[PDB]
């Protein structure tokens, strides 16, 4: 009858008596007129976690997984996304391979924030063309012992114009990140096919235990802005004499100690500023 | 009937049988009890941009058009304000003059969130007494063909009281703005009648393609972490001996190319550390 479920939804916990859509894989069977507004729990079955309240936009609406999702007849997009995409809002669960999530992210054209620590597997590629990448809560990326490659994470720009270059490269940033390898997977910066990577700031961030840096062509100006490069096997900063790279290349107030592999600078110009090492 | 009604708020999307709100301007004649909750579906009719839970509050509560907004009978308060506004939630639609937003959050009295974007046209005006300004995802505010006069950004401090300086300066901060000019408007720092500006972190931020930077009066210690200056039309940096201005401006990590127009240095004390020029 009306009055008891006016009265259930007067309740204490009245919004339990609206209905609301498990998952995002679910989201894809709901359907809408434009302007419906829905519930969504979360972004995994049960998990509780990257839901929120979703509106209904247009079908031709852009869907990138993280703020607008595929609908039924309808796009579905977060009705109160504040701008800040991190993980959980791309599905990570808090189980898993948290380098799914940012390589997702950053491919959409979204900062990445991390406010998580988790384990890593496949590589990261970080386009500085497309966002930052922010750890928070003291974001710890452990390697997994089955992650393969030589590289656990490559920092690239794929806009090779140089109108775009210096507006690009004025806001690249990476911080707040702490890697603990495994010893076998290198930190690439740069790449033949890649667009300069320079002006870029890595602040507050932790390379433990990899097998170290290695710069790449069109990789130069780096600021690694309070680090820790440590406990590094084989090769701690690999310069090869890259072209198009080099020029002022600065480590400011970083901690280096207890590596198990030389600083290579074949050519290059480099900046210690106010660093500890090796102990 | 009833099982009708109840089984729909039950369903999935049951959200969407809960009325809305669509705008800031219906809010207006929108009335309730203290307490009541409302949803709102956006700032601007049909955005889906800056809306939320609303709670009404006093009528004789303060209104700014960010967090509080005028009802009918009595003021609506966002439910779930953290304290960070983004521009979305002071109007911002997608498209239109962004220094409008600017201007309206720094105003009021909160850091200024730019999570996107956009086009500027009328000149910002940044207290560092308000609130810091803050840009993401790449922000990029490209100056407006329309766009007049000779500053597209003036940086002031509204406190000219001592006991407050030390105060406000240590935390004043502008980061992650790129700003693409048409070379023909220079941003402004102090003024006459402004309070110290000093103690101010410009961090990875971009000046490319304006006018120059100008120092004006009351004006010194500002440290420039990580910027492009690039591409400037008749003059690079403007420092014509102005009064009370000039000590110790560092440039950290610059970028300073391409440009078309002199450093004009008129006393003052000026610092490069790792920065590279001219190209």
């Amino acid at each position: 009858g009306d009055a008891s479920l006016k009265s259930n939804l007067n309740k204490p916990n009245g919004l339990s008596y609206i209905g609301t859509v498990s998952s995002v894989s679910e989201l894809s069977s709901i359907a809408g007129l434009i302007g419906d507004s829905i519930i969504l729990d979360s972004y995994v079955d049960g998990f509780n976690l990257g839901g929120g309240v979703m509106v209904a936009v247009n079908s031709d609406t852009v869907v990138d997984n993280i703020v607008t999702f595929q609908g039924n007849g309808v796009v579905w997009k977060r009705k109160l996304f504040n701008g800040v995409a991190d993980v959980y809002e791309a599905g990570y669960t808090g189980t898993g391979d948290l380098a799914i999530f940012i390589n997702k992210i950053n491919a959409v054209g979204f900062d990445c924030i991390v406010p998580v620590s988790g384990e890593i597997t496949t590589p990261i590629i970080f386009d500085i063309a497309k966002g930052a990448l922010i750890g928070k809560n003291k974001c710890t990326l452990i390697e997994s012992a089955s992650a393969t490659g030589d590289y656990y994470l490559t920092i690239v720009n794929t806009d090779t114009d140089y109108t775009n270059r210096d507006v690009i490269n004025a806001t690249a940033l990476m911080t707040g990140v702490s890697f603990v390898g495994k010893g076998t997977r290198k930190l690439a910066i740069g790449g033949s096919t890649s667009g300069e990577v320079s002006e870029l700031r890595i602040s507050n961030c932790g390379f433990i235990s990899t097998a170290g840096i290695e710069f790449l062509d069109n990789a130069y100006r780096i600021l690694f802005d309070k680090c820790a490069l440590s406990r590094s096997f084989t090769n701690s900063v690999i310069f090869n004499s890259p072209a198009n790279s080099g020029e002022v290349i600065k480590f400011n107030h970083c901690w280096m100690v207890d590596n198990g592999g030389p600083f290579t600078f074949k050519n290059g110009q480099f900046i210690f500023d106010s660093c500890s090492l090796p102990a």
